[PDB]
């Protein structure tokens, strides 16, 4: 019923920044150098309160309320990151390059980085049912991001959460059918035809790794914690291998998946569950 389908949107929502949060504890520390995370403690190089998350979900969060104020707007998307990002103290150049030339689609070749991943969700939520989704993922990622397997890896991941929300069981998902044999960068293309079966050695801040280290967190999880677990234990860029690993997960598993102490300790969760019903309630109407 709409419960049930409601539970899939606030989960990959949610879910984003519930693994931002754990992941951030570990974010820079090499695999197996340190004691497994399994709860929200906080900590990290940035010394964030339990439940704090990064800029991974502070884009989704610029990228949702974009989304409801202005329906596809990149120029509006850059717009609030700019106004984030100066109010603060590749992505970077990216929004310079906006402020100089006005240039939404900011992101040049050397962006090859998991920042387009780590924001996805709310896009999915809201145009789930675009015929041009794919293409919409490929414009939101290349506000701050060029790279051929950046964008596809956007693709690809926008592909998942699609299915995912819609019912789509782990085998299909993990099956990535319409991608076998398409023209897409080699690196992906190793992920899509298996690379992710293998665990990775370390949590990987390029695209294509980034994805690959969440589909194997997915694959071996039986649940959204187990899963979320493996995907910060890897360390390195575990704040982004968590939000990936979060959003497919979360859309899988469902907000009643994901362990209510978690979600009781996430900052902001009463305001990130209104964007998701949000979103969703838009995906319905026009
Ligand atoms: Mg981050
Ligand atoms: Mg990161």
């Amino acid at each position: 019923g709409l419960k049930e389908r409601q539970d899939r949107r606030l989960g990959a929502f949610l879910g984003l920044a519930v693994g931002d949060a754990l992941g951030a504890q570990v974010e820079g520390l090499p695999k197996g150098t340190f004691p497994e995370v399994r709860e929200m403690k906080g900590g990290g190089p940035h010394r964030l309160p339990p439940g704090f998350w990064t800029d991974d979900t502070s884009q989704a969060l610029c990228l949702a309320e974009s989304l409801l104020q202005r329906g596809f707007d990149p120029k509006d998307q850059m717009d609030r990151y700019l106004r984030w990002y100066r109010e603060g103290y590749a992505t970077r150049r990216a929004l310079e390059r906006y402020a100089a030339t006005g240039d939404p689609y900011a992101g040049d070749e050397a962006g090859a980085g998991n920042g387009p991943l780590m924001r996805l969700a709310p896009l999915v939520l809201a145009y789930e049912n675009h015929p041009d989704l794919l293409s919409l993922a490929r414009r939101a990622a290349r506000t701050t991001h060029g790279a051929r397997e950046a964008l596809e890896a956007t693709e690809v991941l926008a592909w998942l959460l699609r299915e995912a929300l819609r019912g789509a069981p782990k085998e299909a998902l993990l099956a990535l059918e319409p991608f076998r044999g398409a023209d897409l960068h080699p690196a992906l293309r190793r992920v899509v035809e298996g690379g992710f079966w293998e665990a990775p050695e370390e949590g990987p801040g390029y695209a294509p790794g980034t994805l690959a280290a969440a589909l194997w967190a997915f694959a071996r999880g039986r649940d959204f914690e187990e899963g979320m677990r493996l995907a910060v234990n890897l360390g390195g860029d575990a704040d982004t291998v968590g939000a990936v690993y979060g959003q497919l997960a979360g859309a899988y598993y469902g907000l009643g998946a994901i362990p209510g102490r978690w979600l009781r300790a996430l900052h902001l969760r009463e305001e990130m569950e209104a964007l998701a019903l949000a979103l969703y309630r838009m995906s319905m109407a026009s």
